[PDB]
């Protein structure tokens, strides 16, 4: 397992845009299973929405893109914080996303992504976000790693 | 129904609030058909503390969000017109997102212009599509379907 | 016995960034409560506690146990009543026998387990532990008092 | 140079969030004048309290943005775009005078700072000018800063 | 109308909220003449994250803002006493600032004391001037003109 | 070893940072014996947004935290003096907290004075006890046992 501290050593994202808390499964060039805890104590809930906290669907996707990003980094150079500290990640395409169940405080948002296709710095992954066994969202995306 | 709406009009229609209200002004609007709006991008926004340190790049997913909110405003006013009292008890869920492509990164100092056109709508379910533009160039394309629902 | 953030928001007066209970999984009147708060990196406290080493504050673990306990005491007397809830305030008088055994970090489901040690009138004494995946990460005893909002 | 983006502004000014009030610089003439701006969006924390339901960019923050522009002008005039010397310098602002507010600034506005050097003697720089939104003057003010060694 | 008001009272009179309410307590007040209030300066303020890293210094412009808010409080209570119901239908507008001097940097642990007197006043327009002090020493001087207006 | 330390010195000794650095200044410091410090309480602190709306009260658990940080500063410096290079490698952790009692609510405008005394110390293990005061009145009491550990 990779914990927050390791996640920090690979992903360029920081607060309040680092939406992955832990990595539970990793299989180079194949897939990755990870998650982020959802708590009321997040600033995003002050406006989405007042008196009715609902984790933004677009942030679920960002969390999936980030999980895929970690798969890309590690699959490319392994766990190398040195190289990681010079790159960043750009979103290229998002497609076929569907939300089925709203994610709320108290939820364990689990990301399940598999590599669809990749070449060089460009990676295309797809999968689902699950809560307690159920699919709350599915999506496909292509992200690109680049030098800062 | 007017065609130009300022931040105060937006706050009376959309349920979104800080830090998730991503539309500052509406420049033009055709009921049940089209809407053009924009959000200014400044370094003085909290998302930039983490995306990314020393390299402020407005998140691509937040661009989608702003396009969806533009559609949501279009949806609501096309349904009930500018009715703040009916609006204060509704929210908006994302149902789907398709064919989005990011062409140019958005940075502090940009005037991110949203252009959404209604592709199909029935009752509460609206499906809009369009682009996000900075200085007349297209920085993003997207298609999305969102649902308006009575808060309960 | 199962209360979600929405039910919690109606009883407790605490709001962001000081509402430290996300869900209530078990509740037995005048006896005990079991609730939890999710710990994620996406929380403002982690910007300074501490940079490059995220560790949920121990005093905030106690705060969450207090809120859980205050919630237990309140509903025990009046049940789920948003009305009365606005006319009352549960503040804590003492805290004691606190012990931190394990660090809580982003990714943990911080579970609160409080029971009613004793109560007399509006003064309630609760105690228990903070648990993460079965282990006891902390423990404490608290005495709260229920009063009229004012 | 003449045009600097947020990237360059970060290497010259010490100001950071939530006090970096200049997004880009569109004009720069050493020892003469500077034209820069900051976008005003609702998605800014200050709007949570100034004011609820009535978002109005604080007037003092406009004067601040103007002060930040003058400082970048002063610094660049002395050493040009030098991130390294930048880290060793300070620009204390000593006084502010003749500031008038004419039109409120709100979300959706492009706050353009127009400043010119009014006097430069030794380490003391005196600048003045206006803040403009869409060609109209929304505020004017005078400022005096001192260049010193950071510590 | 008394002369000591705490944050609870200031909240019911001034329209400013976090992170822009910069007056914590009013210690002295003379209708239409003068007021003495203060704001505690602590490191635990978001503004210090950027002003400046590893060198916390309270923004000079914010000290003026605090003096303005003190003036606004005096102005309002002078005209309507402690009236929260009417106070809710107003906001203050900065009209002018002049003669400001920043003599001493203000930092965490300082009790920023505001001293203002009415230089002129007629209707909603009030002109105040004075100093900001820390432990008896003048940290700043300023003159400002504000206006109380119907929020609509 | 001085007895007066300001925010810039506190920043070199404690690893705490916004929004968990709860000590603004140290007025008295006696090695292995005691420390007197304080934190200014202002409305301009994020914590008051939710504790509580329309009724700002400084969290009691945070008073404790501020007392512990003081005791922690006392601990480190009693052992190494003002050694920033070393402080950067150590970190103090709460082991226990006992006999905590809150007597008076803390609010904006208050100067929260920490008074901690060394009850016992052997190596990296320290037991401190004391009170939190506001204008000579005791608003809280507590005892803590801390541990000075490696930061790795
Ligand atoms: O008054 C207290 N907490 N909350 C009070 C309160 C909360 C809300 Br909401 C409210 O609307 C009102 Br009226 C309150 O008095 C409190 C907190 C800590 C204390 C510590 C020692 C003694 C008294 C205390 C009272
Ligand atoms: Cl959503
Ligand atoms: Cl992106
Ligand atoms: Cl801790
Ligand atoms: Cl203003
Ligand atoms: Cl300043
Ligand atoms: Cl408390």
């Amino acid at each position: 397992q990779f914990f927050i501290e390791h996640i920090l050593q690979i992903l360029p994202h920081r607060y309040p845009m680092l939406l992955v808390d832990r990595i539970t499964e990793l299989q180079a060039n194949q897939k990755i299973v990870a998650y982020k805890n959802i708590t009321f104590n997040e600033d995003v809930f002050n406006g989405h929405f007042p008196n009715k906290p609902i984790f933004p669907g677009v942030l679920i996707v960002e969390g999936m893109a980030q999980s895929g990003g970690f798969l890309a980094f590690t699959s490319l150079w392994g766990f190398d914080p040195e190289i990681a500290k010079t790159k960043i990640v750009y979103f290229m395409t998002i497609d076929k996303v569907k939300f089925r169940i709203p994610v709320t405080p108290g939820d364990r948002l689990e990301y399940h992504l598999e590599v669809l296709k990749h070449k060089g710095m460009i990676w295309q992954v797809g999968g689902t976000a699950q809560v307690d066994g159920k699919v709350v969202a599915e999506a496909e995306l292509k992200a690109m790693i680049a030098e800062r």
